[PDB]
């Protein structure tokens, strides 16, 4: 995306139409659980999708919703990233197919009509192609004026019981697998700012951009192939936030321990230099369109890692262990930081 | 019937955490259409009120819908009830009386202190929850984000057998048009916000009193929290041919949208308009701000507009009213080219509280 390539000015930045926060835009985890107080397997609020058994066919309706604001300055990719973020919640349940999507848009009241008319069709394009890759399509939605640009949607599947994997079958000795590297907030943060070189910055942003656009759909499928016991996706609450919520969901008395952190190279050094702006090393640094965190028996684990890389392929990491415990999660006192080069 | 005193600033208003416009906040119909251009059992995609998606499973099809809005009333719990009624309002356009699940869409203003949050956001949530229970459904997922504004919406989804819904495409000449709630909500909510503004009140004051505005507001609030579900069930009983619901694009914007969908070569003509008492006078005192007389005034959680056999519309109204809230026959269907209009001098019916 070259702005001036679209009769737009030089100073335009899609990221102008929102604010940047080190800790993200979502309402914090403890506050939501509080406010959300008045509210065949079935799954209510608390996890990555709902699972609502139906009257018809012993079928279950599985659905999920998402919305975010611009984090990269390339409108096509950002819509790809939007559509991918919605579908991620489905994939943490293992459902490889999407029966239907609805799209949420918010058009900023600060953008010229000419900016809107160039930038929106690009975004709407990124969303469609990504949906096509997922084997689905958008058939409705809602579009309204807002102070900021908003992007989001709904994914919905009507499943037979074999299609999904309840997020709660972990046992002591399983290992934790993560399929995308950490640090997406830091990378988007520093790029807008244009310890690290201008070159270190551009390679990071381009890499984070690419990984955010990649679908968790292949991973969902290999969780069946390799008999996964539970999974979540890593989004706004960060690696530790989502780990802690998965754990509390377990049927068995287990606890999670994460040993190493696969981070986009150089981004650890940035978060570190910014004290408590991010908290990358504490595990609460928000992710966007992160990968899957999966509880797999030790044998299924290397095999799963081998096949995701060389099926097109993408690397995944062994990051921690499942142990007898009281359903909590924690990162170790001094984690190993794997620096993953572009 | 709300006061920030118990629970906030005596000055606290919920409608402060957005920005009110006579023409509402939607991306205008026309602009919208040219942004979406890219994107056997009957099917329904983008355009009307819901999708209808045939699933490879025992003759089922997916029916669903979404919506989001901003505060238009200062009563939080009642704002919860209304944001939910509006999400469902779309399901009820297809004659679909059941809802198999809901999700919520929630935004907190980054402008509202922590005290205000843990006191106000519960109210909205319980209202939403109370509405879903009335509709015999519940909220089992959603999304909650910071925004400059307070944000309210959600998702409604049903998995339907073939005769659970009514395809909005089978209108014929001689059919008539029933409206199930009176118009003018965008005027009523506005004027309740203009009490607190000296420059706006000084002008409208020549046209209505404080008690009348208090009144039209309270009436508007109850109508907008009123579900369309009963109307939905009666569409089946009295052989409805087609319906759409009246929301952001006004009585005409949405009448035109539905006349586009018809199989037959038919058009709609609207002869009268039921409108909350006094609101149409207020509209005129404000120039081209609203356009409540031309049919381009925004409604939120407005009514259903139903094409009914000329012989049946009358039983329908009797039934919806006697057992109840009144409905009105506002026009007719005739041979035409899939368009719709308001007659030049429409008859205004002043619905009192
Ligand atoms: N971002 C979007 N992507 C795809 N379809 C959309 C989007 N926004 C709105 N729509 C669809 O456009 C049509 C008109 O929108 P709207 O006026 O909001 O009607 P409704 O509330 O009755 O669905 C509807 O079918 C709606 O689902
Ligand atoms: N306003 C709301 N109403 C109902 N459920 C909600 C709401 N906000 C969040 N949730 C639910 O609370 C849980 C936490 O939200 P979130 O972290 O956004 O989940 P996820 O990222 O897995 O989609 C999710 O299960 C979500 O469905
Ligand atoms: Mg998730
Ligand atoms: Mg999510
Ligand atoms: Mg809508
Ligand atoms: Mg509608
Ligand atoms: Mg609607
Ligand atoms: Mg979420
Ligand atoms: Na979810
Ligand atoms: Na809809």
């Amino acid at each position: 995306f070259n702005p001036e390539s679209y009769e737009l000015d030089k100073s335009f930045r899609l990221t102008r139409f929102t604010e940047l926060k080190g800790t993200g835009c979502k309402v914090p985890q403890d506050v939501l659980q509080k406010l959300l107080e008045s509210l065949m397997p079935r799954l209510g609020i608390g996890m990555d999708t709902c699972v609502i058994p139906l009257r018809h066919g012993g079928l279950s309706l599985v659905q999920t919703t998402d919305y975010i604001y611009p984090i990269v300055d390339d409108p096509y990719m950002m819509g790809r990233i939007a559509c991918a973020n919605v579908l991620s919640d489905l994939y943490a349940m293992g459902v490889t197919e999407c029966d239907n999507m609805l799209m949420l848009l918010g058009v900023s009241n600060k953008m010229t009509d000419r900016e809107r008319d160039k930038v929106m069709p690009l975004i709407i394009q990124g969303f469609k192609d990504a949906a096509e890759e997922a084997g689905t399509s958008v058939t409705g939605g809602q579009t309204v004026l807002n102070p900021w640009i908003v992007l989001g949607g709904v994914a919905t599947t009507v499943c037979q019981p074999n299609e999904f994997i309840m997020p709660d079958n972990a046992v002591p000795g399983d290992v934790l697998v993560l399929t995308k590297p950490l640090g997406t907030q830091v990378a988007v943060a520093v790029h807008q700012w244009l310890v690290v070189t201008q070159e270190d910055v551009e390679l990071a942003y381009q890499e984070a951009m690419m990984n955010m656009a990649r679908l968790n759909r292949t991973a969902a499928g290999l969780m069946h192939t390799f008999n996964a016991h539970a999974a979540t996706d890593i989004t706004g609450f960060g690696i530790l936030g989502h780990a802690q919520n998965l754990a509390k969901q377990q049927r068995n008395e287990v606890s999670f321990v994460i040993h190493n952190l696969p981070v986009l190279a150089k981004m650890a050094a940035v978060s570190k230099a910014c004290g408590n702006m991010f908290g990358l090393m504490h595990g609460t640094c928000p992710e966007t369109s992160g990968g899957l965190l999966i509880c797999l028996p030790r044998e299924q684990a290397a095999r799963f890692c081998a096949e995701i890389k060389s099926p097109e392929g993408h690397q995944a990491w062994i990051i921690g262990i499942v142990e007898k415990g009281n359903r909590t999660a924690r990162i170790i006192d001094k984690p190993r930081i794997i620096e993953v080069a572009p």
